[PDB]
């Protein structure tokens, strides 16, 4: 499984997708480490996530990336057009 | 399924159980009223949650507990032990 | 957000996919109902699932359906290649 | 977070527990050694799982726990009365 988040940047920087995710993780209070198997394809964000102490799951973060996407955004300079999980086995 | 927060009260009162709702409804965008089926025993408070648009589950509400953890503790005084998701089989 | 089995059907017939999604369904233990919004194009099947009692999200049920391939390609006559959810 | 089950012995076994958690290891295709911090406390037995070359959760192992619950309560001569998943 992985977890995505879709911007409006066609395409998205690296720089940007890592700033959001350093973001997202001091927002959800675990290590920016704890984000694994990372790119950016498009406007797409992907990403894995860590066996973290914290114990938040991929559904936990790409949730809260939903919830505060108004910070988010005015952080990075960008908008989010979607979140959630994708799988692939 | 049904959703838990133990506390240190003894007992938890209702005002104080409500409260952590209200303001866990606040952080997750919904209305506090879609939390049903809600008890304070002992220390223990437990809630059901209506389905919703978000896909929102029981599971987003604990895990959201423990990222507010201070400010409902700040807000309700006491001590958040145990927070959880349930199911009667 | 939908789940898709992907066959080595090409392409796969309706009547195979609804027999995939019936099968996966009994192995849940929902009703074959709950699997919506279902379509069959090339080889893939893809389909979504009710809010459900048993509080199954389409991840979850994709995943359980990873677990049961073996059975899903015997009880229907098709290899599946891929599962998972897609954007 | 541990997955937990609660069940009507008091207390539970240790062999009854790690039975339960074997069965399920099973059905989830993995080994049994997969499920970590493994403990039983009065009625109800708690646990982990290693990060897995399948992607279960705590969620889905006991949601997994729900679709054998007879198989698993046939195995070890206990009834399952609650499972979850549960944060200190
Ligand atoms: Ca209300
Ligand atoms: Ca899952």
């Amino acid at each position: 499984e992985y977890g995505y988040i879709v911007t409006d940047q066609k395409p998205l920087s690296l720089a940007a997708g890592v700033k959001l995710l350093e973001i997202l993780a001091e927002h959800v209070h675990m290590s920016s480490g704890s984000f694994i198997n990372i790119s950016v394809v498009g406007p797409a964000l992907t990403f894995r996530i860590r066996h973290n102490e914290q114990n938040l799951s991929l559904a936990d973060v790409t949730q809260q990336a939903g919830l505060v996407k108004s910070e988010l955004e005015a952080q990075t300079g960008l908008q989010i057009l979607q979140t959630g999980v994708g799988q692939r086995e």
